[PDB]
C-alpha cells in the first residue's frame, strides 16, 4: 500500500514531463501526476539571474515550433501579444576577421580570394564525388564533407562541432541529421562568389518569437501553471530517489511512495537506471555519449555597439575563444537586463583591467551568452573558463579592452548535450525497449537521447506522444521517427481536439 | 430538426465504414451511426454464391494485415481456430507455357536461353544506369524499366499491367509503388539464372489466412455483428441519395434526415459528389481515372488436379487469356464450394461443348476465380466475356477441354481499381482538402482513390484512422503516408487501449 | 608517246606541291617535275599587293611548325637572321565591347558578374555530365558544349565558328579535334574568375616567326627558287586541264602531254575528278563540302593605336561585323605597307565618307587584314562587302570613324576552307584509295580535303610524306593520323639525312 | 685506323639484327656488316634439336605479323608453298581438371556453377566501376582486375602472370598492353555462361604459318642466307668484347677492330653496357629487370592422343605444374620430330617408371615443349626441374603415368622476357638516349627491353625502322610508339619500294 497512486506517473517537469501532464490534463480520464525535484519547472529550458539582473537561459534558446499542439500550449500560457517578442533567425559565423552569415558556404566571398579557390575546388571535387555516388556516409565527418568539400568542411563545421560536441566529427553518426542527401549546391556557393554577395538564411518570415519575462524559463513557468496545483509537487518533495520497477513504485526523498501503473520518466535515462538500481542498465545507460554545458554570461554596460548590431546567435569554429556559441541575449528582450536607470559599478573591463571607478552608473545594458562543452574528450578548467571566455570575446571582437563588464555568470550542467555517436543507437535500441517492456517510458533530450529531436518542441511533444500512446494507442512519431515530425507541420493534434468538444456538447 | 442526429456519420460498411465504427464503438466517445444501402456489409470484400453453391469473393482477396488493430477486430468477429484455414502466399506467373513462381525475374530460368541472354541484356543495360541514375523515374513504365531492364519488362510487368490496370504503365505514376531505389538485383537474377535456379517468394513464413466460411465476405459480417444493432442502418432503408454539406444533413432513400458533426464517407467520392450536388465537386472527381472489374467464377467436377496443386493465385501476362488474374478459390476453404457428395449436372465441357449426360453427378469439386479488368482504355465484350474466360482456362492449360463445369459465375463491379494515373495526385489534393474544410472525411478505396492504401486492412484503418482524426487528433497516417504505414508494423493502435482499461475502474 | 616523261609529277605548287618538289629534289632518284598554273608558287599561301603598296596574304596566316624538315627548307629558303621578325602568339575574342584574351573561357572576368555565373554555371552542369559520360561526343556542336558549357559556348564558340565554317556546328564532325576528351578544366576557369585573373596564352615561348618581306608568299617564292629550274613549269605553261589516269598522261593547256609513273596532284580534288573527266569521281567528290574566304585588306594612316597594340589577331563571335578574323597584319612586318614618308591620298574615312582634298600626305601606315566565309549556306554579297567589313572595324572600335583609309583590298578565294562536314570522311574513304589505285597521290589542302592537317607545315609535309611512300615505302602519317603529328615533335626527317652523307662519301 | 670501316655496324643476327641487314641490303647505299658471336643466326628466334631427333624453339613461338614488310622477307626466304605448315591459333587454358578455351572469361560455364556464380559476381562488380571510372589503372594488377572483375582475375590472369613474369602483377606497368579501356565485356561473359557456349577466339580466319623444316630457327637461317655472305661475320670470330663509343669502333674476339659510322646493337643492353665499360651505363641498365627461360622439351611415343588433339599452346595457371605454357611442337610440323619408322628406346615413362624393354622400338612421335621462367623473385632448382616438368605433364592429364618418353631436352635462357616492370620506362628513357648521342641504336627484345613490341616481326621491323631512320629520317615507330605499330596493317613498307623499282629504269 503506497502513498499514492495514480493511472500514470510522470517524473520530471521539464517541457517533456509538462508535455506528458497538459496531454494527460487535457484527455482528463486517467489519474496522473507530476514531480520534480526543482520547485521551478523548465528543466533545460530554465533561466537564472544574476544578482545584477541579468537574465541568462541555459545557452542560447531560440523556439522552432514542428507542432501547432506546442503552439497552442505556448499560446495558452502566454496569450498576450507583448508576452513575446518576434526576431528575425539572424546568426553567423566567425571567421578570420569576419562575421560570415549563415550558412556559411553561401558567404565565402567575405574571405580572401586564395581561400575562396580553395573553398571552390573542394566543392567542386565532391560535386564530382557526389554524381556518382551509391553509399551514405557512415560518419558525421563524412557527411560534412561530403556536403562541403575539405576546405569548407576544415574552415568551419569540422573544427566547429568538435568545439559544440565534445567529440571528433569522426566519431558521430550522421541519420540524425535526416534524409537530405550529401551533395553540395555548387551553382548556390560560385554563383555568389561571382557576385561578391552575401546573403543570410534569414528575412521577414525566418524568425522567432521570444518571452517578453523571465527568459525562455518564462515559458515553462506559465506553462505549469495552467496545470491542476494538487497534481503537481515540485521542489525537495518531488525529488524521485528511488524506482522499483518491479513493484511500479517510485520513492521520493522524503520517503512517500509513488504507485504507478504507466511511467513516463523525463529524468535523464543514465539516473533513471540508478534509481532502479538496475545493475544491467546502469550499464547500458554508461555506455551512452554526452557532454556537459558551460554556460557564461557577461552583462556589458552602454548601449548595444554598431558591430554587434541585430546578430542574435553566433558559431566559433576558431580556437581563439572557448565558447562555440555565442548569443545577443539582450536582443531576445528587453527585459533580459536591466532597464538604463539601473546603477551598477563595473567590475572589470573586458581586458581584465580594475576599473578607473567603482561608482555604480547607469546603463543601458547590452548582454552576451556563451556556452562551452565539457567532455572526457576535452576538459574545462572551471576555474578559470570565466577569464577564458571574456578573453574570447576580446579576441572575436565582441568586446573591446575598454569594454566595462558589469556582471558575470558561469554554471556547469551536467548533462547538457546527448551526442549522436557511432554507437547511440546501438545502445538505445538495447535499453528503451527494457524499460517498455517494464511499462517506463523514459522520454525526453536525455530521457530519450536523441539530439534530432532534442529541442524545447520536441521534447514537449514527446510527452504528448508518450502520453497518447499509453492512453490512445497512438505512434510516438516524434520518438521513432525524427525525419518525419521534423519534415511537416504537425496540425492535426491540438490543444482541443474532438473528444473534447464532443463532451462539453 | 433532423430525424436523426450523431456526431459522427459513417457512410458505408465495406472495411473502411466499419473500421471508423469500430473505433467509434472502441472509444465510445461521441456518438456515432453507420448506414449502407446493401443489408449485408463488406461491399468490395463481400462474397456472393452461384445456386450451384460455389462461392466467390470480388475477386482474388488475400489478407496481409500492416495493423496490430486490424488483427484485433479479426480476431475479435473470428476466434476460434477453426475459422480459419492458413495457407502459404503461392502464386506464378503463366508465361510460354509454363507455371514461373513469383518472383518473375528471380525464375526467368524456366524460359529457353536464347530468351534469358535477352533479358539479362537488359538488367545488364538498367544495372549500368541505374549506377549513373541522378533522377527519380516519372512513370510506372520507367520504373519498371529501371527495376527489370527491356527483355523483363516486356515478357511481364508491361503486358500483365496493362491487362490488370485497363491503361498503358506509361500513363500511369510510380510514387504509389514506394521509396525503393528503381533499380536491378542483377547479382540475384544472373545467380539464379547461372544455377538453373527457381525459387518462390513464400514459404512457413510468408502466409495469409483465409475464413472457413462465407468467403472473405464471412469477416465483415461477423466484424459488423460486434457492432451495437441499433447503431446500424443496412439496406434500402440505409442507401443514402442526398447530401448538403451545408447543413450536414444526410438524406435516405426513405426520406430519412440524419444530421451529422463529423461525416466519414466510405462511398466513391465521384458518388459522394453527385449526391452533394456539388458541381466544383463532381468535375473534380469526374477527372479521376478507374477500371471496372469483372469477376468471373468456374466451378469445376473433380479432385483437384495435380497440374493445379497448392497454387494459389495466377498472373496472366500473355494474351491467350483476357484475365489477369486466376485464384483457385477453392484451395482457400474447402467451404468455398459443395461437399463431394453434392449431386450437380454437367452444365457444359471447358471446350464449350454440351456434355454427354445431363444428369446430376456427385464432385469433389474444385473451382477458378478470374479477373478481367476493362476502362475506356479496354472495352470487354460483356456478352462473350464468360466463354472467352472458360476458353482462356483451357489454353492456359488450367482446363482441359474434357473438363466438367458444373457452375459459372460473372458479375461486373463498375469501381474496380482506383488508377494511378499520372494525374490522380494533382485531383486529390483539390478534392480531399475541400471536403476536409467541411468536415467531411472521405477515405477508402475510391473514398480516397489510394490503391497503394487500398486493400482491407488499410481501407480498415483508413476508418479507423479518420475517427482517430476527428476525436483524438491522430495524424491520418494511411491516408497521408502509405509508405510509411507500408514499411512497418503498426502496434501501437489497439482493440484496448489504455484509456478502455484506466475506464474500467 | 608524250612529250615529256618523268617518273613522278606535282601538280601544283603551293606548300603541298613544293613540298614533294622539296623531298624529290633532295633524294634526287627518281626524276620529276612540277607544274603549277600560276607563274608565281605559292597557292594560297600567296601575298598580293594593293597598287598603294599595302600587302595582304590570303588571310592570316601564321606559322605554327610540327616538324624539323619544314623548319629545315623554310631556314634554307630564307638564311638570314633579319629574313624574319619573331612575334608573340598574341590573340584576343572581341566580346562585349571587351578584347578577351584567348583562351576564352579562362578570360571570362573581364565579363560582367551576370554574364559569369551564366557562364559558371552551364560548365558546371559540363562538368557533371563529363563525370559520367562514356559516349564520344558526335558533333562539333557537342564536343564544344561538353568543353565549355551552353553559357560559354553561346558566347564565342558557337557563334564564331559559324562565322567561320559557314555551316552551322552541328553539322560538322569533331575527330578532327583530337583526342582530348570533351570535358571541362572547371577548375581552371572558376579559379580565374574568382581571382579576377586574365591570362593569355602567349609568352616568351609561344612565337611564330613572319616572313620580313613579300609577305607568307615570300616563303614560297624563296623555297621555289632552290629548285632547279628546268624540273618546273610555272604559269600559262604549266595549267593542267586534262588528267588521263588510265593513260597516266597529263595534258597542259599549251597542249604539252605529261606521262608519269606517280602523280602527285596538290589540286582541288573536285578539279581533279572534272581534269579526270571521270564522272564517278565528279560525282562523289561534290559530295565533299567547302566554303569560299573573302579577304579583306584595309590601310590605315596613323602610327598604330594604343587600343591596338601588340594584337596579331582577332576573332569576333558576334553579328555587328561580317567578319570572323581580323589580323594586325602591320604588326607582323614593317615591310607589309609603306614607309611613313610615302605619301598616299584618303580614299575614305571610316564612317564612309569620302573627304573633298585629293592631297597626298604622309604616314606612317597600319594595316587590318579581314576574313568573310560563304558557303551555299552563307551568301556574301560581294558588291557590298568591303563596306561592311568597314562599318563593322568601327563596330568592333578598331577603327575611329575618323579614322583614314588610304588602301582597300577585296578578293574572293573560291576553295577556301575543306569543312570537317559529318559526311567528310564516308566521302574521302571513297574518293581517296580510288586515286591511290591509279597512283594517283592527291594530297594537300583540298588535295585531300582535311583542315586539321591543312596548314602551311602540314601541307607541306602531305607533299614530303607523299613523295617519301612513294619512294621509300614510308607512312603517310600527316594524311592518315593528324592526331600522331600534331601531338609530337617530328624531328626525325630532315633536309639532309644520313643518306645524303653516306652518298657524299 | 681500324681494320674495317663500315657506315653501320649491326651487332647481333637474331631478328632485330637480322631486319636492319635486310633493309640495309635492300637500299644499298651506305656500307655496312653484320656480327653474331653464333655461327647460325636467329637469336632466341633459333631451334635446338635433341640427340633423338626432336626439334625445340626456344618456347613456344607463334608468328602474328603487322607489317607487309617482315612477310615479304619470309615469302622471299621461303617461297615454296611446302616450306610452310598453316594451323589455326588453338589455345587453352587449364584450370581445375579441364581444358578451358582462349579467351578464359568467354568460356567459364565450363567451370563448376558455384563458381561461375562468384566469377560472374565479380565482374558485375568491376562492370559497374568501370562504368563510373575517371582514372587509368596504374598496375598490371589493376587493369587485370578492372577487365575481369576479382574471381576471374584470380584464376588465370593473376596466378599464370606470376608464373609468366617471375614477378607478381602489382609489380609491372600496364601501358605495354595498350589503349584499350580497362572495363568487361559483362554481356560476353554472362551471355555464353547462359547458353553453355564453349567458344575459341580462333576459327579459320584466326591462323599462323610455321616453317615446314627446321623449326622457327629455319626461317631466320633462309633470311640471312639472302644477305651478301661477305658482309656477314657469324660465329667465334663475329663476337663483340668490346665497343668504343667515343672512338666509334668495336673490337672482336680474335682482335678485328671495326670502325662506325653509325651502329645498331641488337645484344642485350645491359651486354652494351659492359662491353661499352661505361660505368654510368652499367648502372642503368643494372635497374632493368629481366626473367630468364627455361626450355623443357619431352618425346613421347605414339600417334597423338585423343585429348590432345589440335592443341597448339596451354596456360597453365595452377599450382599443380612448374611452367606457365605448353606448346604441342608435334602439331606445328611433321617435321619438328622423327618419322614412324625412327627406332628410339623408351627413357622412362611419365610417372618415371623404368620401361619394360630398353630397346629401340619404333614411333610415330609427339612433342611437348614447355617454359618455366626464373628470376630473383622466383627460383629454379636446375637440377630438378625437367623431373617438375615432367610430373606437371602428369598432374595436368597432357600425360599417362603409362606414357612413353624417348627424349628429354633442357635449356636455360638467360635473358628471356624484358619485364614490364613499373621501373621499366623510368630506366629506359635514360639510357636509350645517351646511347642514342652516341649514336647507338641499340634495338630489339633486350637491345630496347619492351615485350610489348617483342616478337620476331616486331623486332625485325625494329631493326627495319633503325635502319630508315639512319638512312631515310624514318620514324622509329615501333620502337616509340607500340600501340600505334600493333594497332594497324603496316602495309607502306615493302622489299621493293619505289626507289628500287626506279633504279631500274
Amino acid at each position: 500500500h503506497p502513498d499514492i497512486s495514480v493511472d500514470v506517473l510522470v517524473i520530471g517537469a521539464g517541457p517533456t514531463g509538462l508535455g506528458a501532464a497538459k496531454r494527460l490534463n487535457q484527455i482528463d480520464g486517467p489519474s496522473w501526476m507530476i514531480v520534480d525535484s526543482n520547485e521551478t519547472p523548465g528543466g533545460l529550458a530554465s533561466t537564472d539571474v544574476t544578482p545584477e539582473g541579468f537574465l541568462y537561459d541555459v545557452g542560447g534558446h531560440v523556439i522552432f515550433s514542428h507542432y501547432k499542439y506546442f503552439d497552442d500550449c505556448l499560446d495558452e500560457a502566454l496569450p498576450k501579444e507583448d508576452d513575446w517578442y518576434t526576431h528575425q533567425r539572424i546568426s553567423y559565423v566567425r571567421c578570420q576577421g569576419q562575421w560570415v552569415p549563415y550558412p556559411f558556404q553561401n558567404n565565402i566571398s567575405m574571405l580572401p580570394k586564395e581561400e575562396q579557390v580553395k573553398c571552390i575546388d573542394g566543392m567542386i571535387d565532391a560535386a564530382l564525388e557526389a554524381r556518382v555516388a551509391n553509399t551514405k556516409p557512415k560518419t558525421f565527418d563524412e557527411w560534412i564533407v561530403r556536403m562541403m568539400g575539405t576546405g569548407i568542411a576544415d574552415l568551419f563545421m569540422r573544427p566547429y562541432n568538435f568545439k559544440v560536441w565534445a567529440v571528433p566529427t569522426t566519431k558521430m553518426q550522421c541519420a540524425w541529421l535526416g534524409e537530405r542527401v550529401a551533395a553540395p549546391n555548387l551553382k548556390a556557393v560560385t554563383t555568389n562568389v561571382i557576385l561578391g554577395k552575401t546573403a543570410g538564411n534569414w528575412g521577414p518570415n525566418a524568425t522567432f518569437r521570444f518571452p517578453a519575462r523571465g527568459g525562455t524559463g518564462g515559458i515553462w513557468i506559465a506553462v505549469a501553471n495552467t496545470l491542476p496545483k494538487e497534481k503537481t509537487r515540485f521542489g525537495e518533495k518531488g525529488k524521485v530517489t528511488k524506482v522499483n520497477a518491479n513493484n511500479k513504485t517510485v520513492t521520493l526523498q522524503d520517503g512517500t511512495t509513488i504507485g504507478y501503473k504507466k511511467l513516463v520518466s523525463t529524468m535523464a535515462v543514465d539516473f533513471l537506471a540508478e534509481a532502479m538500481n538496475d545493475q544491467e542498465l546502469v550499464g547500458l545507460t554508461k555506455q551512452l555519449f554526452y557532454s556537459s554545458t558551460h554556460v557564461i554570461g557577461v552583462g556589458v554596460r552602454g548601449s548595444r555597439p554598431e558591430r554587434i548590431g541585430d546578430k542574435c546567435w553566433l558559431a566559433f569554429p576558431e580556437d581563439n575563444c572557448p565558447f562555440y556559441r555565442a548569443t545577443i541575449f539582450s536582443n531576445y528582450s528587453p527585459y533580459n537586463q536591466p532597464e538604463a536607470s539601473a546603477a551598477l559599478p563595473t567590475m572589470q573591463l573586458a581586458d581584465g583591467s580594475r576599473p578607473q571607478s567603482t561608482e555604480a552608473k547607469e546603463g543601458p545594458y547590452w548582454s552576451i551568452m556563451l556556452e562551452v562543452s565539457e567532455s572526457s574528450m576535452k576538459p574545462v578548467n572551471q576555474e578559470t573558463i570565466l577569464a577564458d571566455c571574456i578573453q574570447g570575446l576580446v579576441n572575436t571582437e565582441m568586446l573591446k579592452p575598454t569594454d566595462e563588464i558589469v556582471s558575470t555568470y558561469h554554471r556547469r550542467f551536467d548533462h547538457g548535450y546527448p551526442t549522436p555517436t557511432l554507437e547511440r543507437e546501438g545502445t538505445l535500441t538495447q535499453i528503451l525497449p527494457k524499460l517498455q517492456d517494464k511499462d517506463i517510458w523514459s522520454r525526453g533530450r536525455f530521457g530519450s537521447w536523441r539530439y534530432e529531436v532534442g529541442n524545447q518542441d520536441h521534447s514537449f511533444m514527446l510527452g504528448v506522444e508518450a502520453v497518447d500512446n499509453i492512453v490512445n494507442g497512438a505512434v510516438e512519431l516524434t520518438l521513432n521517427y525524427p525525419d518525419f515530425v521534423n519534415g511537416r507541420q504537425n496540425t492535426e493534434r491540438r490543444l482541443v481536439d474532438g473528444a473534447q468538444v464532443f463532451a462539453k456538447s
